[PDB]
C-alpha cells in the first residue's frame, strides 16, 4: 500500500551546525532511495516552534529533495517535541495538503534529547512512529526510556539509539524493510 511519511526533525540550540547538516542529508538519501515509490514525503522542522519545510503536495509537485529542502534553516531555539509531533498529527497528515486516506502514515522523529514541553501525543498514536534519539544525552538506560513515550511499540523496534551523527548513514536500511509488513 501507499505510504505518507513525515519527517520531523531536532532543531533545537544543542545541535551543532554539522549535525543539523547530517539529518538534513539522510532526509535526502532515504527520499533519493524511495523515489518511485509508494511513498510521499513530508517534512518538519522542530526547535521551539514548528515549521513544515514541505507537505507532501510539494513533494508530488517536485520530487527533488535538494529543492525540496534547499531554504532549510537551523531554528537554533528550543526542543517542543510534544507540540511538533501533534502539529505533524493535525497540521501534517491532511488531504487538503497532499496526504493520501488509503496510505500508512508513517513519522521518524530525529532529535538529541528530552522535550522541553510536556503533554501527550495521543492524537498521533496511530501513526508508525520510530524515533532516533542520538548523542550523549542517551548514553544510559534510564536517558534513552524517555523517548519510548513519542514511538510506537515495542521501543526495542521504533527507539533507535545512535553515538553519533554519522551513523545516520549506516540506518537508512532498517527502516523501509519494517516500514511494510
Amino acid at each position: 500500500g501507499n505510504v505518507d511519511l513525515v519527517f520531523l526533525f531536532d532543531g533545537s540550540m544543542s545541535l551543532q551546525p554539522d549535525e543539523f547538516q547530517k539529518i538534513l542529508d539522510f532526509m535526502k538519501d532515504v527520499m533519493k532511495k524511495l523515489s518511485n515509490t509508494s511513498y510521499q514525503f513530508a517534512a518538519v522542522q522542530f526547535s521551539t516552534s514548528y515549521k513544515t519545510e514541505f507537505d507532501f503536495s510539494d513533494y508530488v509537485k517536485r520530487k527533488d529533495p535538494d529543492a525540496l529542502l534547499k531554504h532549510v534553516k537551523h531554528m537554533l531555539l528550543l526542543t517542543n517535541t510534544f507540540g511538533a509531533i501533534n502539529y505533524v498529527a493535525t497540521e501534517v497528515f491532511r488531504e487538503e495538503l497532499g496526504a493520501r486516506p488509503d496510505a500508512t502514515k508513517v513519522l521518524i522523529i530525529i532529535t538529541d534529547g528530552e522535550a522541553t514541553d510536556s503533554g501527550n501525543i495521543d492524537a498521533a498514536k496511530d501513526i508508525i512512529r520510530y524515533i532516533i534519539g542520538i548523542g550523549k544525552h542517551f548514553q544510559t538506560k534510564e536517558s534513552q526510556e524517555t523517548l519510548h513515550k513519542f514511538a510506537s511499540k515495542p521501543a526495542s523496534e521504533f527507539v533507535k539509539i545512535l553515538d553519533t551523527f554519522e551513523k545516520l548513514k549506516d540506518l537508512f536500511t532498517e527502516l523501509q524493510k519494517k516500514i511494510y509488513v
